[PDB]
């Protein structure tokens, strides 16, 4: 049959950087130009998920940061940039002929370190509160899966049955914050890099402040294309 | 600011019908042909869930029945066909400039529809098995969303922390099974046309049989280019 050998066996890359794994087949799995080789990503304790079929064609939903290339017996899978939930094992399979074989697979892990835990980014908002007019809150949102310095932490407000309203963001890497003008000296955002936590301080409350507040990373190496990751949002109710 | 306007405020659609909502910007959100408008779905109690990014890019893991559309200032979200899991509120956000405004959101909800029927392709396999060496287990794979009668049902074996082994396939439309030579007198694949389920059977089990097993419709009218769908994986163990 056709034996597929992948390399490296273990691969670790810093976040937002380029990863490169190859897959070498004993024979040619190429047919009329089309390489009958596929790439599968497999999350810890999960079924293998198809990313690329026939050497270069991205499966629906797969972002273009995944490149599939190669000729007759030499294939390369590239991920640029690598994101937080990329920790997994990538296998190549050939369907040119049966038995259909798989490869050894490259175990990809982010240099953010950690022998345990595989990606699965999440955000933890502080508990629901009950304040009164004149009160002041300081919500938190701890991040796991990625370092908060590798991105921007955003806070969004949402009133009962109403659209979302960006509040502002903060860059944990150097402390710079930016707010929507109407929230400048009302809300003040901060972050403790020691504890990887994001805080949102809201002063002198009003019933206009009753709402659910979300934290969402987005800006550099974490979710620079939209807000894919949202905190569960901590509810604040201002009843006089 | 850049004001986004969603419409209708709300609509009702019968299952299986086409649903389309718009979001129009009072100012362009395009940058060199790229529309930085995003779509998020939101159900009661949960935070927003990214669906489409940059006008028309299907987010990893979202169903194909979701389409993003538009340019510069007029954008449309298309859900076709509508499934009941779709009842929720959809928002559009623009990240063309800060502040990252959001639209008012549109509320979709099923209306009395004398139709529907469109369950996604899902593979459901039996529960974990723990047996003694010598015993012969039998794993099951129940499909829905497609008839296992119009494709090949495959089984893949993945021992603890290792590669994947294509064991064999069976054509539910005639019992025609094919196995990797190394699995001839140890593996047996069978499938009931009516039950619409395939069974994997391993006899005289062994320590080297302890492994996770998956099933996958590959070929013809289901996944004829690669293995896009997988069962969850029947974990099988043998100690004594």
């Amino acid at each position: 049959d056709i034996v597929l050998t992948q390399s490296p066996a273990s691969l670790a890359v810093s976040l937002g950087q380029r990863a490169t794994m190859s897959c070498r087949a004993g024979e040619s799995v190429d047919i009329f130009g089309v390489g009958f080789l596929h790439w599968y990503q497999q999350k810890p304790g999960q079924p293998p998920k198809l990313l690329i079929y026939r050497a270069s064609n991205l499966e629906s939903g797969i972002p273009v940061r995944f490149s599939g290339t190669g000729s007759r017996t030499d294939f390369t899978l590239i991920i640029d940039p690598v994101e937080a939930d990329d920790v997994a094992t990538y296998y190549c399979q050939q369907t040119n002929e049966d038995p259909y074989t798989f490869g050894g697979g490259t175990k990809l892990e982010i240099k953010g370190g950690g022998s345990g835990g595989g990606g699965e980014v999440q955000l933890q908002q502080s508990g629901a509160e009950l304040v009164e007019p004149g009160a002041s809150v300081k919500l938190s949102c701890t991040a796991s899966g990625f370092n908060i310095k590798d991105t921007y932490m955003h806070w969004v407000k949402q009133r009962p049955e109403q659209g979302l309203e960006w509040i502002g963001r903060i860059d944990p890497a150097n402390g710079n914050s930016k707010y929507v003008p109407k929230f400048q000296g009302k809300a003040t955002i901060t972050a403790d890099t020691s504890s990887n936590t994001a805080y949102l301080q809201l002063t002198s409350l009003t019933s206009e402040d009753t709402a659910v507040y979300y934290c969402a990373p987005f800006g550099y190496y974490v979710s620079d294309y939209a807000m894919a990751y949202w905190g569960q949002g901590t509810s604040v109710t201002v009843s006089s």
